[PDB]
């Protein structure tokens, strides 16, 4: 009886928001770091976002409280040119949006500043599954309770996203640009999507 | 030598503390959370708010 842990490919992608205001007196620095929100991507301009693979629109709008633009004064739908960045990894070609901290003036104002910027972060990650194959885990650490086998000649999936905290998307024909740094022209393939808490994962 | 472990249960008591401040230039969201300082319940007194 076999016990090799099925293995295979995920790609994830996630927003953050974060901002820095150091001014304090009259000038400071790292007087207090923002909360540094992490939250999902909007699938649909995300898709569009994939589909271009070096433009991602910038400037999120969007708050449990109220949706509100943070960026650097940029616009919603507006894009910017994601930047494949290097790193001492073997199984990761991350993906950036943004990749420098944020304005931070730290000019001469009495209480701080209040610069702030986003990041579209598009990351590709392994994925290990037991031999039941009704959840597992990735090589980033994060881990989920789905079956990687779902809509593809078995149950548990469709195109509606509905579950408990979770979505269940199923793409035909989605045709991922399948290279962010050099833009490509694969097949159009199935694949299937879940909008975590604060990110999205991604798998045939 | 059986080596099932002792199970059985607990309650835990716990008091949280928290603020925020967003107002940022005019009026901004989440602009800084608070320590968000966790507390123990009180000797007693939560015991009462238990009773």
């Amino acid at each position: 009886k076999n016990i090799v842990p099925h293995i295979f490919k995920v790609r994830r992608y996630r927003k953050i928001a974060t901002s820095v205001t150091v001014y304090r007196g009259h000038r400071e620095s790292a007087i207090t770091n923002k909360y540094e929100l992490p939250r999902p991507v909007p699938l649909y301009e995300i898709s569009h976002m994939d589909s271009t693979y070096q433009c991602f629109s910038s400037m999120k709008v969007n708050v449990n409280g109220v949706e509100n633009t943070f960026t650097d004064r940029d616009d919603v739908n507006t894009t910017v040119f994601l930047q494949p960045v290097e790193g001492l990894t073997d199984n990761i070609q991350r993906y950036f949006s943004q990749p420098v901290i944020y304005a931070e003036p730290g000019r001469v104002e009495a209480t701080y500043r209040v610069r702030t910027t986003v990041n579209c972060e598009i990351v590709d990650m392994i994925a290990r599954s037991a031999e039941p194959y009704n959840y597992f885990v990735t090589s980033l650490g994060d881990t989920v309770e789905v079956s990687p086998f779902c809509y593809n000649e078995s149950s548990c999936s469709t195109t509606p996203s509905n579950k408990n905290g979770l979505s269940v998307q199923v793409v035909l024909n989605h045709t991922v640009v399948t290279y962010s740094d050099r833009g490509t022209s694969p097949t159009p393939q199935n694949r299937i999507f879940v909008e975590t808490g604060a990110y999205t994962l991604s798998w045939a």
